[PDB]
C-alpha cells in the first residue's frame, strides 16, 4: 500500500517535525530532525504518511513551557543520535494530524 515520495518535499520535512514535536516521555530536551531519509504514503480513512528520519538533541528544554519549532529547537550538535521511524495519521479536509507511531534505533555507523 506504501507508496515512495520524495523526501525533499518540505511538506514532509515539516511533519517529521511534528513528529518529534510530540516526544517529550524520558527526556529534558526536544529532540529535532536533521535528516528526512525516506517518506512513504498510504490513503486510508486518512492520509498516512510514514516519516525515516535521523534525530539528535535540540536545545529547547520541554520543561521550560517553550512550543517547539524547527527555528528555535536547534540541534545542539550535527551528531546523529538517533534513527526514527513515525507513521501519522491526517485528516487534510478536518485539518488533522496524529502521530500513531514513533520508535527509534541508534545510528549503527557512527
Amino acid at each position: 500500500g506504501w507508496k515512495t515520495q520524495d523526501p525533499t518535499n518540505p511538506k514532509f520535512e515539516n511533519l517529521a517535525h511534528y513528529a518529534v514535536s510530540t516526544q517529550v516521555e524520558g527526556r529534558e530536551y526536544y529532540d529535532t530532525v536533521l535528516e528526512l531519509l525516506e517518506v512513504q504514503t498510504q490513503i486510508v480513512a486518512g492520509v498516512n504518511y510514514k516519516l525515516k528520519f535521523t534525530t539528535t538533541q535540540s536545545t529547547c528544554k520541554i520543561e521550560s513551557g517553550v512550543e517547539y519549532s524547527k527555528e528555535l529547537c536547534q540541534p545542539k550538535t550535527n551528531k546523529v543520535e538517533a534513527v526514527c521511524t513515525s507513521i501519522i495519521y491526517t485528516v487534510p479536509w478536518q485539518n488533522i494530524k496524529r502521530v500513531l507511531s514513533y520508535h527509534c534505533d541508534a545510528p549503527n555507523n557512527v
